[PDB]
């Protein structure tokens, strides 16, 4: 069946940005016979197990999104946006556009600078290494999202300086046994950090009052090969 699903209303797109937990991938095309749309559906079909795809032919939605027709638009939900990232990544797509280039752009741009690594998404989203993980109580509900973003903001400050590594926040309970195994379950701190490297080794951050500086030092020490792995 059709890999990409049609978006009928502006409210649908608003709900994705507000409620979503994953990259919003949107093909914006002139209509169902648009050669660019067909190339998009080819790309989407290939990636269908790993991402959800949407499309629209609405000039109303294109206007809202501030794009002309014939584009692939990737946006993150509000909870994953930041001062350092554009609200949209936009790629020109026409009949001549290779499906492999579409597929490449989606993979390239599907992760935010600091996303939420979950036991449900870590294989499909957080496979790239090195990966810097920041562990704490992650809760995007109305009552707890300010505090969650408080800490996410400290991570984003470091992440923007190390584009060569992937950074994510992770819930400490969700990853209880990963945290124990990192030797971090004892620590008296509400926030902890680890690095997973390309070889399969893991490095735990010396528990300290958590701030961007301390996180930046840990990543720098990692980069410089000054850390020893957990066993």
């Amino acid at each position: 069946s059709p890999p990409s699903k049609e978006i009928l209303t502006l409210k649908q797109v608003q709900e994705f940005l507000k409620d979503g937990d994953d990259v919003v991938i949107l093909g914006v095309f002139q209509g169902v016979g648009d050669p660019g749309y067909l190339q998009y559906q080819d790309a989407a079909n290939t990636l269908r197990e790993d991402y959800k795809f949407h499309h629209t032919f609405s000039t109303e939605i294109a206007k809202f999104l501030k794009v002309s027709l014939g584009k692939l638009v990737l946006m993150q939900p509000e909870k994953f946006q930041s001062k350092y990232e554009p609200r949209m990544h936009v790629m020109d797509v026409q009949g001549s556009t290779e499906a492999s280039a579409i597929k490449d752009y989606v993979v390239k741009h599907a992760l935010p600078l600091v996303g939420h690594r979950k036991t449900s998404n870590d294989a499909k989203r957080y496979s790239k290494r090195p990966l810097v993980v920041v562990y704490y109580s992650v809760d995007f509900s109305f009552d707890y999202r300010t505090a969650t973003q408080f800490w996410r903001n400290k991570v984003l400050e470091v992440a923007k300086d190390f584009p060569e590594y992937t950074f994510a926040i992770a819930d400490e309970e969700d990853y209880a046994t990963e945290v124990k195994d990192l030797g971090l379950s004892e620590s008296g701190g509400d926030v902890n950090a680890a690095i997973l490297d390309e070889s399969g080794k893991k490095f735990a951050m010396e528990p300290e009052e958590f701030d961007s500086d301390a996180l930046r030092e840990f990543v720098m020490a990692f980069k410089k090969g000054k850390l020893k792995p957990v066993i």
